[PDB]
């Protein structure tokens, strides 16, 4: 609240801060209680033009696209600096936006800081490749050149988080930039604006949209002026997304979500093995991408597992995202809650038991609040709905198995391919597993770790192409293969 | 005629020479006189469907998915091999497939056995990387698996060759195929699938489909149980394609057409230009993803050059691809030769000069055949249908720039990014041109060379992704994230 | 043998030494005379060194295409697996190895040239972003030149296509001097280049120890890089000559590698992986697990398991179907291991087994030597610390994990080891913590062109194989061009 | 100086020479002693060995996370520019070069240690496909190890950085020692870096003669790697010495770098960079432009040109802002400049211009020397041939592309070069036939962290900076894993 009096209302739009074209706004909610907690622009699409037609002029302006990776590097790096500085405050407007815990939010913060820093460090390290051409008297190379025009769609469970990982290569590339962050959640993505700004960036290299205004979202896949649109959220929005893009052939990034399994054998580290099942699937209200909310567990422990796993999610502290003692908030929306609410109904429908949890809670300090139970699916198989799709909320499913065989068999019969993790003692085995697993993250005795460092992204319906690591810097990098003929001769193939 | 007494009729599914599920069968002609010289299977949607399905069943058997990368390398040396070996059979039956000069087929022979054997050097030349993960007491790697399923769908102008970029990478990396040719121009392709037989894949490895059925297209592009769908082709397919891949958010590799500038400054040389203009406009009579159909030419050297072109497209010599003496063949069918001919009628209407050609020879020997003459389009500009639209006949237009400025502008102005060339004797300024130009290739003083060792493609609507080089390979490839823990600890965020 | 050339290779021809001088090669298993074949002088490897630089300079192979080099790199590993045969009846003939041994050798040799084909048109070397406005910067790999190749007796066709692959691939012209005991393979192999074709003075084989040659070949100021491959004290000489013109070197000397065996290794596998390690080729390898390092709880145990087994092995001619381990390669080798099984027994160890000629009829005319287990040693001994180099192995217990390692890196060699435990993740700890080029876990030996192969320590400098390994034979040009220069006027007008 | 610490660095502290010895640090421009440090021993060098292997086995620094070496990378980084002024005064004070060049010394060695910080965390090593069924294969890279660090005393800091920050940056331990002339700056940036915060050992210093401690530095046994930039003789020297242990070696040594001068470049602009060339740090550089070759119709022109802008470049007080060019290093650099003078003469050159010591009252004190053409010499001579290393060039003439390329190749040394034409096509082509490390295209002189510089040919062996740079401090390891392993029975059961 004490940031809030001095943070931008507006949207960005050519080195300009301005409000949207028909002046309507959108009130933004916390979570935790409800309250209208601040007022913000909602942009019309013609806002979303100007923005991407300003993006495009900047791009071939060249004063970002043209300086040299090096300087790129270091105004990254700047941002990188500006978060650190602004940890505290940064943490607690995602608190208050989002509902989770502040602990999490300072989280999210240190890994915005290594995202940046580590784009930052990696845009002066290519720059394209010499090739032995096969053709006497010829020079080949490929030269690696921004994208170009770039928009970015963001979603509302970790805002800023996945603002970096969109943000950072493309700046560092030389991209221009177009950003619209969900509807819901735009606050922290609003100053990270303010910091980039003061960072200093060519008049149109970066932009920021604000709103779910009508055809804001089609404008931003489907313009012909935009290069690469990078899309985090929804399966069922990703694949409108595409449509649209391919309008113009353009390429498309999507990360939509999961069906992430955590495996878990009888030879694992059992007291390990409740407690990162616990991890996976109630860190944010299981509002992850990579939650795990499939719990595959070996016949021989799966009553001892589910016992000891429900015991303890009877003792999960619910509340207020700023209250220390808090170990899980709220969940983002109505809509949303309403959403996980339907799919109770669908689990007891198809046959499953709600072992634990799957309603609201009663107490006093929480009524106010969109705070869901977190819940306990037993008694189910992968032909239900409830095991098939993404709940995204504080619920797992448990499922057993017999056999190695039938848990990679199971783990992979889903639509979904983006994370899972897998829990043994045997290394050897855990290593052949996460081989057969087609997802695009492998956690080996360990749940949720990403990083800067390595690719992030899914294999079937859980996306196109990677964030993060060196794969992600080139999502926003287009190859040019310049050959030159150094003795060019007539062909004569036609007669003289 | 003496290759197609022995050569199969028949779709390959599931490791079988198979008829049509329905029996329906295409008659095949030879676009010099018409005539029917093959009958093949017209395949239905659901032996595509079947074909998928062995595809994936074989992909899951892990017998070629799982092979060392070394062997694999091993079998598509020996297709490069074949290729080599029956490379004068190969040419003849492309030449009277296609129609195009014995010469140029023979040409695409010698590529098509440098795709294969590059690909074969590469398959065991990169596993993945060793992450220096920022976490402590973990162990981070980068694993690159095959994709998995492929679709791929090739275009007519150039039959086996672009097979050859889809199939080599797909073999090398592990993945499984399922492939259709243009149900106009099979026969290379069913040739090349009996030479894969020889050299032996795991049963469902490798498939062919052939035809236009009934939503055969659809189910390729469509099928839940498809990785990536790698297409080449016209630009409304290529849309089409990627609408449907997005069902799935499928993986996709389109190559679709371009509007190629050739760009001729006054100080080029100029007998080089002409020659080289003459080779972009009119190799496989202009029916190339590539051709050079938008010839810009500076004002002061305008005249000189249109004068000088004409002249020269009045002696080239039209005939029989068979026949040593012919410089250009007919096109491709009925259809496109009327296509070609409606764009004629565009040009006039609006307001562009048919300086030369833009009918049908007259000469006995040519009546029969889909021939159309080479032709130059003069006093046209960059707003006209015939200059932005891709013709893909042996058409080329010429326009007029005063600046370097000028040329790049006017070469940016489509919708396309595919390939183009800048001729001057100034490298420098060629250079800068080049690196302005949005396109995937840009050749400096030459017009046409590709190779197996660099990327190819496009820009803008010209495609996504590349084809050929290490990038080529990648697009077969997918990362995983494999993480181990090596030391766990309790969490206990969730209390006890 | 009968159509074998006995002549050195220099700039195009088969040509005698330059005093026609000859050396006698024998057959260890007999001690017989098998060939004889030209020894040559250190004029005439000057000679084949200049022919090299003029081959060079003519730009014929160094400008030809990559793709083209590695056409011609795959026609001499066709010629390897058409020649598989006669090749490995000739190495066997040469070492005394066995057949099947040999086979394998060829086997690998075909995928090091195909390995090598494959890569030399991957990457000629790559764009920087300049830090510098209006300036373009690019990084070109060139061949990195002349370049002598000295390989060692052991593996001789192995170890020289690990040479000649990349130095082909890249565009470099080489000097190759093979042990002057074992040249037959080597000699082969140039018969098979020839027939692919390469330009005049590209590659040239020069014969023998003559006195200086490899002198010349490792001091000549033409010279750009120096590979040699062998034994220590030979490739630090090797070193100090290079130093004489700042030349680039590359070694692989022998190593003291551990072959380490937790109390949760797979027993039975463990006793065949030592068996392996210590004997194969007679422990005459570079990479031969000569220390067993054994957990004291499984130790004896191990050592009863090992010796009982060593006593089985099977000597004999490398050319029966039956032998298991064949002769040590000379006189002057099987010398200086009985020279070591003295200096064991002085120093307190146990020759547990084995430790001197095999007394059997048909084994008394060759070359001959026991496989030995040495206990009842300690990380103070010679027997314990220096590379002995015949099938002899020596076995150390260990208590924890932590005393594995510190005794397995207490050596001045650094090569390959292994490490034997079921469970994987300590394995993999210990493995991370050793100083070898090469770790292997629950197994021992393997090596392949798709990895690099080299030594921490005094094991050796550089790497071969791999991507690592052709790069040994590229040198690296920046070329930086000002697109708009300015004058300076830093200087008064 | 009146707070910089006159102290070895060892082990995490600030230490006497063990004998007490010291040292009188010279100010070329008036040879006054302006400070007077330690002078080491062979034992604190010994010392400083053991401790960087002590913390490098301790795993502090080595095991630390490459994303955490790099943020410390980075830290040294900044406090290069918060001390740029006073960094930049003490390098002129020390060297005698201009203060604008000191600054522009600054600028880069803060963007070197940036570029550093920012490549540790991006590699960490290979995932092979292996070859052999049910295997694991990878390539891990390790921090090479123990590394020891000798600089020059021409560009002390910079050089130090280019060494110092790929070393932490990957994970090693260092000692390092500046040209016992000129080590003040050294001696502030490990004040620096201490302040940052490094596990004890991880970095050292030692001060004094290269004749007490260099042997040690290059010939101990806990050393992995040598990296040694200075002359010719002492790197030959060094090397031999690393041979005694089979370590690697870093050199970078001078050259005798060639500036070709086309008739169709653009003259004022060659004349400008001829200058620039042969007189940056009165020609004091590795890379100096001593051997200009200009093209015969041209060449008359060029060299009258060259030589009344000779007779204008304005010798002085490197803190003085018109100086132009600063002394030499010490009395017997100079007297070596002079004494080649006299060969010069002796074997038929023309000193055109300078060649002598200035006679102007301000300089008499100094070590100063004239900027000097010299004219009608040949390849055969002294003078083209060995780097002088003073503020002396050479002017030949050539006709042909290929004569130019001929000459400019006829020399031991392959460090850096350039070619200056308006024919860029023909620039290209020079470029790709000289045997240079770097060659520049219309210009001279410029190197950054992003591209790799050394030497072909006696100019070293090695690269620094670039990601080739980063991996002199890296070792491979391969890692093979069998997944099922099986028993082989070759041996009988
Ligand atoms: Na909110
Ligand atoms: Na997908
Ligand atoms: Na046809
Ligand atoms: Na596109
Ligand atoms: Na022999
Ligand atoms: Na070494
Ligand atoms: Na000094
Ligand atoms: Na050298």
């Amino acid at each position: 609240m004490e940031l809030l009096k001095h943070l931008s209302q507006r949207q960005y739009i050519d080195g300009e801060w301005v409000e949207s074209a028909n002046k309507n706004t959108r009130d933004i909610i916390n979570p935790y209680n409800q309250e209208v907690i601040f007022t913000v622009s909602e942009g019309t699409k013609e806002d979303a033009e100007r923005a991407i037609l300003a993006a495009r002029r900047a791009f071939e302006s060249g004063e970002w696209s043209q300086e040299t990776a090096e300087t790129r590097g270091k105004k990254v790096r700047a941002i990188a600096d500006k978060i650190k500085e602004h940890r505290e405050a940064l943490a607690r407007l995602e608190t208050l936006d989002t509902g989770k815990t502040l602990e999490e939010s300072y989280a999210d913060m240190d890994d915005i800081h290594n995202v940046f820093m580590y784009f930052a460090g990696l845009a002066d390290k290519d720059g394209g490749e010499m090739i032995d051409s096969p053709i006497p008297d010829t020079e080949s190379k490929i030269v690696k050149e921004p994208v170009g025009v770039v928009t970015q769609i963001t979603p509302w469970n970790y805002p800023l988080l996945q603002a970096s990982w969109k943000i950072a290569p493309a700046l560092a590339t030389g991209c221009s930039l177009v950003m619209k962050p969900s509807e819901i959640t735009p606050l922290t993505t609003i100053r990270v604006f303010e910091l980039m700004e003061e960072v200093g960036f060519p008049k149109g290299t970066i932009n920021l949209i604000l709103g779910a205004g009508s055809e804001v979202g089609d404008v931003m896949s489907g313009h012909k002026e935009v290069d690469l649109v990078s899309f985090t959220g929804s399966i069922e929005t990703g694949k409108h997304i595409m449509k649209n893009a391919a309008n113009n052939v353009t390429n498309i990034a999507l990360e939509l979500g999961g069906k992430n399994p955590n495996i878990i054998f009888d030879d694992a580290d059992f007291e390990l093995a409740v407690d990162q099942a616990l991890n996976g699937g109630y860190f944010h209200a299981g509002q992850v991408c990579s939650a795990g909310s499939r719990i595959l567990v070996q016949n021989s422990i799966k009553d001892k597992f589910e016992q000891a796993l429900i015991d303890r999610v009877k003792k999960i502290k619910l509340g207020n995202g700023f209250d220390a003692d808090t170990e899980m908030g709220p969940v983002i929306s109505t809509e949303h809650r309403n959403k996980i609410e339907s799919y109770m109904d669908v689990a007891k429908a198809e046959g499953a038991t709600i072992a634990v949890g799957g309603k609201r809670p009663d107490r006093d300090d929480l009524k106010d609040g969109l705070f869901f139970e977190p819940t306990v699916i037993t008694n189910c198989d992968t032909s239900m709905r409830i095991v098939q799709e993404e709940v995204f909320g504080p619920v797992v499913t448990v499922e057993g198995f017999e056999t190695e065989q039938e848990a990679i068999q199971l783990a992979n019969d889903s639509i979904y391919g983006l994370a899972g993790a897998v829990f043994s003692k045997d290394i050897g085995k855990a290593q052949r597993v996460a081989n057969k697993l087609k997802l695009g993250t492998v956690w080996i005795n360990d749940f949720h770790p990403y990083f800067a460092q390595a690719p992030w992204g899914g294999y079937k319906q859980s996306g196109i192409g990677r964030e993060l690591g060196k794969e992600g810097l080139e999502e926003y990098l287009v190859s040019k293969h310049i050959l030159t003929n150094t003795n060019p001769q007539l062909v004569n193939w036609f007669s003289k």
